[PDB]
Order: C-alpha cells, then sequence, then structure tokens
C-alpha cells in the first residue's frame, strides 16, 4: 500500500486517544458515562489517599498542623477557613516558586547552569523520556488530597512549555489567593456556569446510526448549533441557527432555524439518498413526525467559536472523515464526540 | 422538539436512574455485568479500608500523643483515662473492619431472603439475538408460578405469557397442567413472524430460529417479589406511555431500559 | 429445559469464563480494552496497598505493644530487650518495601519474554465493519510464518490461511513465495460477496470494501506458543460443535467468545 504511512501515524495516534479508560465516553450511552465517571473518581480518592498516607511525616515536619489538624476536625468557622485559606495560598506560593526556579534554570543556557540545576533538570528530562518510553507530587496532590478545594467550596521547546505552565500557574493562583483575602474580609463581616452545552438526541427507530448534537452557548444567548450525523448512510450535516431581530408587519420576532425544522430538514435530506435499504426511508418517515429522543447532556471547557470551528472542520475535511467516519459503529460514535471535543488535534 | 413539562421531566428521571454505572448491567451482555461486578466490589472494598484505615491512624495518634505526653514528662492522668477511653471506642469502631457487618445486608432481606430469591432466566433467539430476547421468570418457595416476558426490539413487539402449572386429573391419571416454555416461545415465534412491518431478511432469521433451542445466557436475582415481577409485567404490557419511553431509543439503552422497568415497575419514570 | 445437559454444561463453563470483567476485551473496540485494563491495574494496586496496610498495622501493632510495656515499667534491660526487639524487626521490615524481583517476571509472563512473542493485529472492513473483521497473526522468531483469520458473523463464515514464505526457485532466480496479505483479503472478500445469503446492499457494501485498504483497529499480545495459535485456529474451523456455541448470540458475546476460543481452543468449552 503506497498510501498508508502518514494515515498509519494519524490512525495510530487515534487509537492511542481513544485508549483511555475515562476519555471520551460514547455519547449514546448513559451507561458508560457513568461507568468512566465512577472509575475515575475511584481511582482519583485512591491516589489522594496514597499520597496523604505516603509521607506524614516530612508534610508533618514542613506544614503539618494547620493542613490536617483542619481536615481531620472537618471530616470556628472563620477561623478555620483563615487557617485553610493562608494554607492554600503558601502551597500556591511555594509551587510557583519552585516552578519558576525550573523555568529560569530551563532559559539558563543549561551548560552553564550550575550543579543542582542541572541535577534538577536531569531529573526532569529523565521523567520526560521516561513518559517517551511509556515520591512524585506535582502540587495538586496537596490541595485534592487533604480536602482543602472540598471544605473551601533543543531542550528550549520544553523549557517554553515549562514556562507556559508555570504562567497559567501563577495566574491561578493569584486569582485564589485574592478570592482567598476577599472570603476572609467576608467571614470578617476553574470556569463553572459559563461553559457551552451539548445536548445529544437521536431519532427514535434507528438512532444507532442516525443521531445529533445541539450545543447553546452561554453569556451570547442567541447562538446556536445543529450537527447532524447519519452512519448508515455517511451523511454529516451541519447548519448554525441564530436569533435576530426581524420585523413581520408592524410586530418583532426572532426569525432564525428552528430546531424543530432543522432536524425535519435533516431527516428529509437523509429520506433522499439511493443507499436506503428501503426500509430506512420508511423508518426516517416515520420518525419524521415525532420528538425525537433526548438521550443527555455533555458539558467541558472550551469556547463556544472553538467548537464551531471544530463541527465545521468535521463536516467539509476529507481525510477527517475518511479516519473517524470509517469503522465499527461504537468507535464511530467515539471517534465522532472526540474529533468535536479536541478538533484536529485527534490525528497528529 | 416542542414538549413542555411532561415527556422532558420523564426522560430526565430516566436518564438519572440510568446515568449510574453501578447499577442495572445490560443483561444480554455479560461483559458489562462483571464490570459493574468488579466496580461494585473495588467501592465496597475501598470503603471498607478507608474506614478501617482512618480508625488504625486515629487511634495510633492517640497512642503518638500519650507516648509524647509521657516522653516529654517523663525527666497526664486524666488525660491517659480518657486516652483509654477513646482506644476502647477506637477499637469498638475498628472492630467491624473484617467486613462483619450483616443488618444493612440482611435490611434488604426483610422478607425476601437467600433461597427464597426469585430467579430470572435471559433467552436470546440464535441469530438477530441483539434485537429480539426474552425472560423466564421462576419463583422459589412455591415452585408452581413462572412467567414469560418477550421482546422484539427492532418491531417493537412485546409479549407476555402466564407458565403455571397445576393439578389436572387425566383419565385414572393424574398431571401438572400449563403453558411450558417451548410452546411459548413457538407461539411468541409466529406472532413476531406475522407482523407487517418485517424486513424478508429478518423473517429469514426469525424462520430459522424457530427450529432451534434458544441460547441460555445466564439468571438474575433482584429483590423483587414474584408478585411485583408480575405486576410490572402487566404495566409494560398494558400501558403505553411507560412504553413509549422504554422502548424507543438505541438498543443498549432500550435494554437497560426494560431491565429496570422489570426491576421498579414504574418508578424508573416518576 | 431445552435439549441436553452436556449442551447447556459447556455454555455454563464458557460463560462463566466469560463472566469476569477483567478478561477477554471485546477485540474490536479499544475502548473497552483500556477500561479492562484499568479495571485489572486498578485491582492489582488495590490488593499490593491491602498487604502493604496489613504489614504496617502489625508493625505499628508490634511497635505499640512494646512501647507501652517500656512506660508501665519505667513508672533494667531486660524488660527492654523485647522492645529492642520489636525495634529491630520493625527497622528491618520497613526497609523492606520492595516488591520489584524477577519473580514478577513468571508471575505475570511465565511462557516467554519480549521480542519472541507473536503479535495479532486486528482490522475490520470499513463499511459493515461490525459483522467482518479479521485477525493478522504474526510471530517472532521465526522470520517467515504468519496466518489470517477473517470473520462473517452476518452469514456466520470463518476462513483460515497460512501466509508463510518459503524459499522458492523460478527460472534462474530465486524469491521468497508466499502469501501476499493484500490477495487473502481480496479472496475472502470475494468469497463473502459470492454468498446465496445476500441481502443485496450487504454485497454492495463488501464490494465497496474491496477496493480500499481496511482500517487498523489495533494490535495486541498474549503469551500463547504460536504453534497453539495455529492448533486454535484450525480448532475453530474444523469444528461442529465449537462454532455451534461460539457463533452463536449477540454480537458482542459472539467476538467475546471467539477473542476466547483463539485463547484456549476448546478448553475453555469444555
Amino acid at each position: 500500500t503506497g498510501e498508508s504511512y502518514g494515515e498509519s501515524v494519524k490512525q495510530a495516534v487515534l487509537l492511542n486517544v481513544l485508549g483511555s479508560g475515562e476519555e471520551i465516553p460514547d455519547p449514546l450511552s448513559p451507561g458508560e458515562r457513568g461507568i468512566q465517571a465512577k472509575l475515575k473518581e475511584l481511582e482519583d480518592e485512591q491516589r489522594n489517599e496514597l499520597v496523604r498516607l505516603k509521607y506524614n511525616d516530612k508534610i508533618k515536619e514542613k506544614f503539618g498542623k494547620e493542613l490536617e489538624e483542619v481536615y481531620n476536625f472537618m471530616n470556628k468557622q472563620f477561623d478555620i477557613l483563615n487557617k485553610a485559606v493562608t494554607s492554600y495560598n503558601k502551597i500556591l506560593t511555594e509551587e510557583d516558586l519552585q516552578m519558576r526556579r525550573l523555568a529560569t534554570a530551563l532559559q539558563k543556557e543549561i551548560g552553564e547552569r550550575t550543579h543542582a540545576e542541572t541535577v534538577m533538570v536531569k531529573e526532569y528530562r529523565d521523567k520526560i523520556d521516561a513518559l517517551k518510553n511509556a515520591a512524585v507530587a506535582t502540587g495538586r496532590a496537596i490541595e485534592g488530597a487533604y480536602k482543602l478545594k472540598k471544605v473551601i467550596n533543543p531542550d528550549n521547546a520544553l523549557a517554553v512549555s515549562v514556562l507556559s505552565k508555570n504562567r497559567a500557574i501563577q495566574e491561578n493562583h493569584k486569582e485564589l489567593m485574592h478570592i482567598k483575602n476577599e472570603i476572609l474580609p467576608r467571614f470578617k463581616k476553574i470556569p463553572r456556569a459559563q461553559q457551552p452545552q451539548i445536548h445529544v438526541y437521536s431519532a427514535p427507530w434507528d438512532s444507532d446510526d442516525v443521531f445529533f448534537f445541539h450545543c447553546i452557548s452561554h453569556h451570547h444567548a442567541n447562538e446556536s448549533f445543529f450537527l447532524g450525523f447519519d452512519l448508515s448512510i455517511d451523511l454529516v450535516h451541519y447548519e448554525d441557527l441564530t436569533a435576530h431581530w426581524h420585523a413581520l408587519g408592524a410586530a418583532q420576532t426572532a426569525a432564525g432555524r428552528t430546531l424543530t425544522e432543522a432536524y425535519r430538514e435533516f431527516l428529509n435530506l437523509a429520506i433522499s439518498n439511493a443507499f436506503g435499504t428501503q426500509m430506512h426511508t420508511r423508518r426516517l418517515v416515520r420518525s419524521k413526525t415525532v420528538h425525537p429522543i433526548y438521550l443527555g447532556s455533555l458539558h467541558y471547557d472550551i469556547s463556544f467559536s472553538d467548537l464551531r470551528g471544530n463541527a465545521q472542520r468535521i463536516v467539509y475535511d476529507d481525510e477527517l472523515q475518511m479516519h473517524i467516519l470509517r469503522g465499527p459503529i461504537h468507535f464511530q460514535r467515539r471517534a465522532i464526540l472526540g474529533a468535536l471535543k479536541f478538533g484536529c488535534k485527534v490525528l497528529g
């Protein structure tokens, strides 16, 4: 085969992407999503327990009573909140300092840094090489371990990546410290609720093949889109649906493509195709006059414009549909959801 | 998709009942059952290990505090007595670490213990197995009451039959008369053929499966009184608002919804 | 309840083999393989941590007992001797936190090391993928042996074909004569197309599948002798009741049974 090398690399990357246990849940299976979530939760709690019980001595000598006593007691209010806020702020500052030192050593012309920085850089390079072939606590382990958050609620390329990560961590830490300082005055007196919403619907009588996603943005409240898939016929249908201000006669309304007529037009388009089994058309006709089944909602952390771009890229890209739209139907749905969520990055 | 309140809230509650990975496995697929059983086992044993870990840690901390007081005052009686009280309390708390908790386990066995729990057998036709299957439900502590519930999901076909046998007099002899599994299955297939919404290839597999005994795929025992199971079988074969949710959707969802409805009657929605 | 008790015992043995959720993943869906591997890893980690908890709690119990005895005596060295022995044992056992010996090499593989094991690639046709699919099993430490095993579970056909390349002389020149995997695939598809049990729309998909390379769904490897794989493939092909038990049922369970029979030949069936 003289056309199966770059596609082979892309396919291998796709298979690695789809191999994770708790990533890319099956859109048309609530049980699979529940299984993935429960498995992730179990491993998360087990890892926190292991890292809590692991040291318990150097942690005790560094910041022992401050976090352990509060966690054991909470497992009055103003004092506990102040102590927890101070401990969280000092943890974030310490992480900032150590990653900043690592970054400054990374852009320190490593053939010139001192012995300790050379040792640390070599250790991180060994970590990267081990991960490439395949007592660790990045900083989130402590915060998720002692239930702090729960009760509060060329080598220069890797150098640049680590610098960007350190800058992001510093910004998050500064925001958290400002929030805790504000919370202290209240007692003395991660995005949420703005993420895009994806609802997964499926036509009743042949939902294994035909389904669609309805996506509604937030903090705009007038932009949405419809993305419909039929896998027996290999048909993908996109349309943006919004709401403008339209005056009919002497009255105002929001003249935009309604979801209902969107779904009806998609069904009509899927009916007129020669590859129908002379009964698939019958199923689509029967399902044309009934409300589609709601099959749950998925939420993530990505801008709505990014989702629009990803959907439009899926629609008019040939090799992307050569990759994600060939295979078993379960793999089909998983690859479609992954491509929608991550875009073209799913292949390399 | 214009439906104000009703269908929306029923489908929401149904998804929330089916949104958990611990309960209601797909009966047709023993792999999902194994995954769910292992997941249950890991949750329970890790909660046991967590409570034992916490109680041993707290008793060790109490002992170390007593030791440190002894060390720092050697060169605490009111503390020693409170320490002994705490140690006795912690030993009592940590005694049930060997998983000897049967009261919570038997709390659901108020009237239905083991060897009295009703059995459910899952059967499937040999060829279009993913779409057609049925349950043979047998009761214990009676050995005389049983029923048949058959679903052909592609065509939207549901059949219920009552296989209860009873004493009968035949001349100068006696017998146990009543419907039996073989003729129930054969009549169900016979009724499935004459439906108008066949596929002229689905019918071929059905008629070929009419001459072969069904395939046994396991048994399930759930904490539902067999009288209640019969009641749910009556509701599922009679009512239509319940069916309009349970019998519409992807096949894996449809089968899980059917198992859930058989388990909880009409409690999955509302 | 059906026809025979030998068939039911064989089926029960097969269902118990497939009952576990940590073994015999679905060969076509890599998500299932990932889930099963992660569950197995979590289970082994929990096993090791339970062992470590037992170790640490017994060490702490001995240390606390020695400390309490010393504290009671303090309120010569003869009494402190057991405490010193406990301290020595605790230090020795704490410094022995290693489970990394080469016994784990036979504790997990027990048959063959790395780079001396066959690998099974899995492909499926692009369009009707969930039914037609094949395994390309290529071995190691024989630079010329491999084989092909293809399945079409819609019309229930199994095909096997060796792809071994023997040295051959043609004219006054030499070649490594075997079968091309592409030629094997096209002959398998041609066999599937000309089957009388055609849907007349399934054939237009096999025919479309002929002129495009198949999709690579992944590669896996199990520690079994390659000759055993050859024997198991001809066992799958040339047995009647093995086909009747493994190649009948739900598609998911069918594929799991196929992988299981590749794993164990007929010992899985009993």
